[PDB]
């Protein structure tokens, strides 16, 4: 057998799989268990450590995706369903997939970690978009991916409790960060060089490891895609968590909180997927009912007090946005909206959005919000009036997060570089008016493009390959400017005081400054004020 | 009569003028100067409603200015050119009810539109006498019958006890309306067309003629209406019967007079110089573009607030004129605002940019206040120290003039009346007032009136033929309602300002240039979301 497929590692032996990429072969390993699985008495409780095995474990095939919502909106279309779980739903699905080069590094090699987005609520290791197969054939990376609990059984949390805590499916991705300390060397990966990147929700994970310390030494550098830590809806309180379990309770019938929880535990798991939903305070999009909740633990204070008061000076940082954030968010609850036709508002439509785009708005923040958006040469314009919607739901949840994340970071000492990414997929399914939504920019930064079969252009391919090495020579440095290519324009550092980001698309790097820093401080400035009273 | 120019005689309703041939420089002009229009409102008079002025014997001579309405006198920059051309140039006194007439030199064969100007001084200060609101270029070039008048300003035009019988409030704006009714009987006299009348003026002067638009008994007295930089909507044209009544009563006891019949008899028993003496003290905050005593919401000259009757109104049959200037806020900042010099830069830091909102919006919130800040800072260079300067003056001169003249213009234009909007953008070769400054308050007003054209003023060429357009503008609107040459469809057109497209035109050296959206943006703020703010 391949020699070159067989692993030592500290819970005992692996097989991985030798796989095609269209320039060469890739080792890849499948489906590694860095945790006993978390189900009956386990469920709502951290992770703990994998038992050792005996003989050869078979790590050639994904394992379960962690039991999840499944998306039902439009059944059937790729542009939804290219989220969707590709594997059996489970509740045992602590496993981790590692790809290196074939055959295995020489030297020690910098190690990416991905963690997927979704919500808190959804999402897999093993969807085609992250296929680790690419960045490691094409710029010999070493990269992790670990599945990690979504929803209830990663969030729910009844704070103070022994036995829902909150926050395991954090912990879920700190014991998987743990394992490649103690076993990515086997693979040719360096363990001190370590670089997180995740997207939306990953990316908001990503955030919470930066700023909870017992993750501190477990990577080096971060890359937040379209998410941050900080913001409207990436964490709760303990108050909002509590009030939330307690009523996904009541509606599954159960009944202290060990009593509670007792009966929660006894509980199939769709019948707690079937209620998730109903435990949102408001009508709202871009809310999510189970999410990192500030303990005083995992979290001690909010996001938003610890990315004021932290000292970042050894960090680096690589953060960005999509042109289009709010674009997606749209056809799943706003009246006007739909992918199947060009979703042409009327103004009050858009005041009815609004409310729901930032439901925790007062009469008057709302109208402050409605004030902002209009275009006043041409108030009662369709076009306008829809692309206003979306840019209230990328801003309000993305941007502007992103804007003062990356301001108090490089303020508190920390090296960060911003982009905005703005080419669209010439194989997109999305109608033209979503532009380029949320979450388009990852199947770019995985080199899919690479893959012939999937029809991108070879413009695509090309630029695919840039953003490869920007990601790859960060992950190396610290630094995502080619140190060999002396013909750039160079990526620079984002200031308080230059505020410069680059765009990234068909064309080459171009310098911007202030990322809508206008429309910002109003979100990040005003609003709170006004919330305030 | 005998040997005299038997084109300067003329008889009025009160008895015979005689007028003064003038030297315009393209020939003679009629000139008719310092025409009594009412009874001296001295004495027991004083703060009362105008009478009308009684008969004379024998021929009045009209031949220069009169009195100028007592008031207070500019003292910020002595012997400054900039400063000194709104001073008064008579002497000050509370018999100043007279009103001036230029005419054609001789007078017209047919019956012609007539102009009258109201000039501004934010209801404190001003006259019609002044240099820049000479009437005889406007008479001689384009053939204009041009009438100004005196009205009483500060607190002899407008101190009020809302309900009183001795101080009903806004006298000031009485004696204009009685100046416009001698307009309408005396004015044929002259040549005049009294079916014609046309009203123009600047800052308070544009303020009066949108409350004689809103008010009932001035609407059988002119057909249509300019007003530059200035409106009766806003946060300094007027103030409530409540505020002018606090107001009347503190300046009462600032000078020594402690029921409304004993207070005001007691006021009329002092000096006018004791009242301008302590007229800026009664001013709630700390402010610039605030004035003591202006027009009052009365229930009677004004039957509601300016900004209620501009939304309900009828103005079917009116056309209308408005416009700004490019930097209406940088004249008031060196009047107050601390960092302010017209002798330096006026380079601002931060925290004197957030002392001068407090100062420029007197009446915001600190949660309003801070919204004006982050509005107007720019989050490139929230430190920017000429980019802060520029910004002080932004937020004066939108929340003063800019907003409030779009919020008019739109409303009439909703509710039937023909607008046309401009904004003036070119500054005076000769202007003494330091660059930063651009384009300030009043200073449209030269070039309207034609004082490019007087050779001894060195102005430049190009300026000349500005100011002559500029004449044609507003006397073609005086004329037909519509400032375009129908003899002239080869130069741009000057469109109507509507809802649906909000076209205004620039007024420079180059021709019209039509832009669209009166800072539509930064006056959703001001117009839409402030007031909700203030609320709570
Ligand atoms: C992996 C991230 N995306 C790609 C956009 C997959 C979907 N997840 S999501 O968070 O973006 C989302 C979208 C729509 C409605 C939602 O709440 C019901 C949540
Ligand atoms: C020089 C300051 N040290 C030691 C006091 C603290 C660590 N500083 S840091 O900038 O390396 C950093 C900060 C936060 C999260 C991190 O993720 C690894 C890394
Ligand atoms: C003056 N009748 S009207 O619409 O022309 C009208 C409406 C209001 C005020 C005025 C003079 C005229
Ligand atoms: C009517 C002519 N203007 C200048 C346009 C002469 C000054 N008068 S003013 O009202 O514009 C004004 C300006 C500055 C500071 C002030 O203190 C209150 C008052
Ligand atoms: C788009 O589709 C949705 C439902 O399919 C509908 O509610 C909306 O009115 C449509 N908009 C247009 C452009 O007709
Ligand atoms: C300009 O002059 C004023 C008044 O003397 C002063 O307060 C201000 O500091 C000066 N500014 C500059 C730029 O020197
Ligand atoms: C015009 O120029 C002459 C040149 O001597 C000067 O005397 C005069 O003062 C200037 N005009 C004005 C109003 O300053």
């Amino acid at each position: 057998e391949d020699p070159q497929l067989l692993v030592r590692v500290r819970g005992g032996q692996l097989r991985g799989i030798r796989l095609k990429a269209p320039g060469g072969p890739v080792s890849a390993f499948l489906g590694i268990p860095f945790a006993e699985p978390p189900v009956g008495s386990r469920r709502f409780m951290p992770p703990e450590p994998k038992r050792p095995w005996s003989g050869v474990l078979d790590a050639t095939t994904f394992q379960n995706v962690c039991y999840q919502y499944v998306d039902t909106l439009y059944p059937g279309f790729e542009g939804t369903e290219m989220w969707n779980p590709n594997r059996e739903l489970s509740e045992d699905c602590l496993y981790l997939n590692v790809w290196t080069p074939y055959p295995r590094p020489a030297s020690p090699t910098p190690v990416l970690i991905w963690i997927y987005g979704g919500g808190f609520y959804s999402g897999a290791a093993s969807l085609d978009v992250y296929d680790g197969r690419f960045l490691a054939q094409v710029e010999g990376a070493v990269l992790v991916s670990m599945n990690y609990r979504v929803g209830t059984f990663g969030f729910l949390a009844l704070p103070g409790s022994r036995e829902a805590p909150g926050n395991v499916g954090l912990l879920d991705q700190r014991l998987a960060l743990q394992w490649v300390q103690e076993n990515i060397a086997a693979f040719g990966g360096d363990p001190m060089s370590v670089t997180l990147f995740g997207e939306s929700a990953g990316a908001a994970s990503v955030g919470m490891h930066i700023l909870s310390l017992p993750s501190r030494s477990l990577f080096h550098r971060a890359v937040l895609q379209s998410g941050t830590p900080n913001g409207p809806w990436a964490t709760v309180s303990a108050g909002e968590a509590r009030r939330r379990a307690t009523l996904l309770a009541r509606l599954v019938g159960c009944p202290n909180d060990t009593e509670l929880i007792a009966c929660l535990r006894t509980r199939p798991a769709q019948d707690l997927v079937d209620h998730e939903w109903h435990v949102l305070p408001q009508e709202s999009i871009f809310r999510f009912s189970f999410v990192p909740v500030v303990d005083g633990d995992f979290l001690s204070d909010t996001p938003e007090a610890l990315i004021n008061t932290g000292d970042f000076q050894d960090l680096q940082v690589l953060v960005g946005v999509v042109k289009d954030e709010g674009s997606y968010f749209l056809v799943y609850g706003v009246p006007g909206f739909s992918k199947d036709n060009e979703s042409l508002i009327s103004r009050a439509q858009f005041l009815a959005g609004v409310r729901i785009g930032v439901p925790q708005a007062s009469d008057l923040a709302a109208e402050a919000v409605v004030l902002h958006y209009t275009d006043w040469l041409h108030p009662e314009d369709p076009t306008h009036l829809r692309d206003a919607m979306s840019a209230v739901v990328g801003d309000h949840n993305v941007v502007c997060p992103v804007a003062q994340l990356a301001g108090r970071l490089a303020a508190q000492g920390a090296r960060v570089y911003a982009y905005i990414f703005e080419h669209r997929a010439s194989t997109l399914t999305w109608p033209l008016w979503m532009g380029v939504p949320h979450g388009y920019e990852i199947e770019f930064i995985f080199g899919l493009p690479l893959d012939p079969s999937l029809n991108y252009t070879t413009e695509e391919r090309i630029f695919a390959q840039r953003l490869m090495k920007y990601w790859t020579n960060f992950a190396r440095t610290g630094d995502p400017n080619d140190p060999r290519d002396s013909k750039s324009p160079q990526w620079p550092p984002y200031t308080t005081a230059a505020q410069q980001y680059v765009s990234l698309n068909l064309k080459p790097l171009e310098v911007r400054r202030g990322l809508r820093a206008q429309t910002c401080a109003f979100w990040n400035r005003f609003l709170p004020k006004l919330l305030s009273a």
